[PDB]
């Protein structure tokens, strides 16, 4: 996250670092918890990922450096990737991960809700990027999950700022007219949560932009709302 502010114990709790262990241990993606043994993240994560049998998922953590040679990690089972997905700029960036088993929730753990049913017409006007990526093009990986504010912007908007991408009704757009706070390297897969009526609702997850937080080329996030029959389907 570019222009964002750290975190602290159990303010994103929903937040998962899905880490590799090929051919060595790092932080691959965000995550976001949505059942107990279901994550909901993003296709082009796992364009290296050999088997879902590398793959931890780490729940509870505000700093990556918490995580330890014993700290305990859930297994995945499976790795469900949108069938008419091929590279994150087309579209269909969207994967559940099936845990191995399942999660007890906590104050460090919980479950965010996904859009609801009938509120296909809400303006969300609270929405939030979080992660433990560059502060900039060119940095490394955060010690502690980061936060950031950031409006939406219309998919017209999105379209006038990147007239060589195709910009769908499946993709939702962040970010400021002059820059500055985004999402980038590293966080992807995780979640854009917006607050609605005080709940939390999983708006849309990190994808793809052109740089990260430069100037009228705001972030593009999967839209989740266009999902949630594909993912009922697939969780139920
Ligand atoms: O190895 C390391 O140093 C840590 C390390 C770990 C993960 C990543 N991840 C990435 O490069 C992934 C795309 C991707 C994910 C997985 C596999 C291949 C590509 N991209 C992102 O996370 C941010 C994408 C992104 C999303 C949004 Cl909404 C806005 C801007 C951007 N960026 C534009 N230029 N950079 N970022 C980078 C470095």
């Amino acid at each position: 996250i570019v222009g964002g502010t750290a975190s602290v114990r159990g303010e994103w709790p929903w937040q998962v670092t899905l880490h590799t262990t090929s051919p060595t241990q790092r932080h691959l993606c965000g995550g976001s918890i949505i059942g107990n043994q279901w994550i909901l993240t993003a296709a082009h994560c796992f364009y290296g990922v050999e088997s879902p049998k590398i793959l931890r998922v780490y729940s509870g953590i505000l700093n990556q450096s918490e995580i330890k040679e014993d700290t305990s990690f859930f297994g995945v089972q499976e790795i469900i990737i949108h069938d008419q997905y091929k590279m994150a700029e087309s579209g269909y960036d969207i994967a559940l991960l099936k845990l191995e088993t399942t999660v007890n929730y906590t104050d460090s753990q919980r479950p965010i809700s996904l859009p609801s049913k009938g509120d296909r017409n809400v303006i969300y006007t609270d929405c939030w990027v979080t992660g433990w990526g560059y502060r900039k093009l060119r940095d490394k990986i955060q010690n502690t999950l980061q936060k950031a504010k950031i409006p939406l912007v219309t998919n017209e908007e999105c379209q006038k700022r990147y007239r060589g991408h195709k910009i769908t009704h499946k993709m939702i757009c962040a970010g400021y007219r002059e820059g500055g706070k985004d999402a980038c390297k590293g966080d992807s897969g995780g979640p854009l949560s917006c607050k609605h009526n005080e709940v939390w609702h999983l708006v849309g997850i990190t994808s793809w932009g052109e740089g990260c937080a430069q100037r009228e080329r705001p972030g593009v996030y999967t839209n989740v709302v266009e999902y949630v029959d594909w993912i009922l389907e697939k969780t139920q």
